[PDB]
């Protein structure tokens, strides 16, 4: 993934628990090399995997826990690291920000040229719900889907509730998320 992923991480778990900690994770991640993240620059997905792994570890909570705790964080950082405009641009409540996502990915794949964004297919299927069907070239990643539409409702302040109806864990050809919101 870009650094900036992985910078945001870092900050997330900096911020919650301080330097050292942080230091620890990195070494058990295998990445004392690297001294900092380039926001722009092309890693390989395991130095990201390897983070995640590693701060459950050493923060003794599942890496799915993490992974939520990212999703919320996720929008808010971008929006203060310089997309700040480009996540207003994709609308003005939550349910135009879910269509906008491809459009999204259209402009931010401008600027990263070889970003893999996930799909993601929206329903709009009764007035305060929607159907989200999310496919990834990433595996695993379904419970920051979640964390993120948190942090959308609260960028929207908009209530937002958020169930998995089916797994790829499962064999289901792709995650689904029923979401309900105000
Ligand atoms: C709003 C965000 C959207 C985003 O995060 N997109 C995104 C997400 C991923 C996931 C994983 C994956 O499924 O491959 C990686 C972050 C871990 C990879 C590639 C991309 Cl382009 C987004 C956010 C900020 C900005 Cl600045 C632009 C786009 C969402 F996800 F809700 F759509
Ligand atoms: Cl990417």
């Amino acid at each position: 993934m870009y650094g900036l992923v992985n910078k945001a991480i870092q900050d997330m778990i900096s911020k919650h628990h301080g330097e050292d900690t942080w230091e620890a994770i990195k070494q058990k991640a295998g990445l004392e090399d690297i001294d900092f993240f380039v926001g722009m620059e092309a890693y390989s997905d395991d130095v990201t995997y390897h983070l995640v792994g590693a701060a459950s570890e050493v923060l003794g909570k599942p890496a799915e826990e993490l992974l939520i705790a990212f999703g919320e964080y996720w929008v808010t950082y971008t929006s203060e690291e310089g997309y700040g405009e480009l996540l207003a641009s994709a609308g003005d409540s939550l349910p135009e920000f879910m269509e906008n996502l491809d459009n999204l990915h259209a402009r931010v794949g401008l600027s990263f040229p070889q970003l893999r964004p996930p799909a993601f297919e929206c329903q709009h299927t009764s007035s305060k719900s929607m159907e989200l069907h999310y496919q990834s070239t990433r595996a695993g990643l379904a419970p920051m889907v979640l964390g993120l539409l948190h942090g959308l409702g609260k960028r929207f302040q908009t209530k937002v509730e958020v169930t998995q109806t089916a797994f790829r864990e499962t064999g289901e050809d792709h995650d689904i998320f029923s979401i309900k919101y105000e």
